[PDB]
């Protein structure tokens, strides 16, 4: 009973998390400079979660409270952040300064907060923070999609696929899913709006099938998966397409040899984070902005699964690793 907060107790799988009352609750929290304290209503699951939590990304100490992502409200501010904060709903995607948002509150610094619109529920806030700005920066910046561009997307019913294929097209871009099943590709198609879905479970050999579908040449691969499907990736691009590699799903992708990029095509290559695409106010003003439009506006179309409660946040990291459609997965972090 009471503010609680998820924290890993050593680097591993779900196993290793463990609940325990809130360390940075209002009336035990004294904020330094530029901070400020959240309290959650929502913290977003996501695959880089699991990332910290084995270890192939790494914390600054351990035991950590978990969790990248989450949207709630401003309920303290520290020195240099306005009182006109408070109150106000924010939503986060986590980085350095910020503590984990599997919690009743978050202490982060006032930058990295962004500014929830009215039209915008907390549910939907906390679930585009990650996966709706990647999938804009990855249709926005990593490849400018356009009106000519051709594209494929891996594992296109996911949580970023569906939205890298939705706004891909909202650019003006044809878009070509690939992912796994029959049910998976039927979400593609509907929710994704993509123009053509390979099911690699009905054909395997999707890199021909994606090549053929598109003899203007694909202009570039939005590959979240990792190592499985690299090589693939690669024998798919037009000769100076470009390979963007954003996800470690199946595994992070090994060293690669710049000649074997050559051979491939001169093409180029990748490995976006999104903080390279939140480096200003103005920046990230303008892709909140976009997203949150277009979610109010119901340009883009959100995938919310279940809302866990913050204890059962192994169940919650347990169901995204499996191979199962799961739509996004939020934790309810107010009791």
């Amino acid at each position: 009973a009471g503010s609680m907060e998820v924290i890993a107790t050593a680097h591993g799988g779900p196993e290793v998390l463990a609940v325990r009352p809130s360390s940075h609750t209002p009336d035990a929290t004294q904020l330094e400079e530029g901070q400020v304290l959240v309290r959650n209503a929502y913290a977003g699951v996501n695959f880089i979660d699991t990332y910290f939590l084995c270890g192939l990304y790494k914390k600054p100490a351990m035991p950590y409270v978990v969790g990248e992502e989450g949207a709630g409200a401003v309920v303290k501010v520290g020195a240099g952040v306005p009182e006109s904060m408070l109150g106000k709903r924010v939503a986060y995607f986590g980085g350095a300064g910020c503590t984990g948002s599997y919690a009743a509150f978050t202490v982060a610094p006032a930058s990295a907060l962004r500014e929830v619109p009215d039209g915008v529920t907390d549910a939907e806030a906390a679930a585009v923070m990650c996966q709706g700005l990647t999938a804009h920066y990855l249709v926005d910046s990593s490849y400018p999609c356009g009106p000519g561009s051709t594209v494929v997307v891996h594992a296109a019913a996911g949580g970023t696929g569906l939205l890298v294929c939705q706004m891909a097209k909202l650019r003006g871009a044809r878009v070509i899913g690939i992912c796994g099943g029959a049910e998976k590709a039927t979400l593609a198609r509907s929710v994704g709006r993509a123009d053509v879905v390979i099911d690699y479970v009905a054909t395997p050999d999707w890199a021909p099938l994606a090549r053929a579908a598109a003899p203007q040449g694909v202009d570039a691969v939005y590959d979240g998966v990792g190592q499985a499907t690299f090589a693939g990736s690669l024998s798919v691009l037009r000769p100076r397409g470009y390979m963007i590699t954003f996800g470690n799903a199946s595994g992070a992708v090994p060293p690669v040899s710049p000649l074997e990029l050559s051979r491939a095509g001169s093409v180029y290559l990748q490995r976006p984070t999104l903080g390279n695409f939140m480096r200003t106010p103005e920046e990230a003003q303008r892709r909140t902005s976009e997203v949150f439009g277009w979610v109010a506006s119901k340009q883009v179309q959100l995938t919310i699964g279940r809302e866990y409660p913050l204890h059962e946040a192994a169940q919650a990291l347990t169901d995204l690793q499996s191979r199962k459609t799961t739509g996004k997965l939020l934790l309810k972090c107010i009791d």
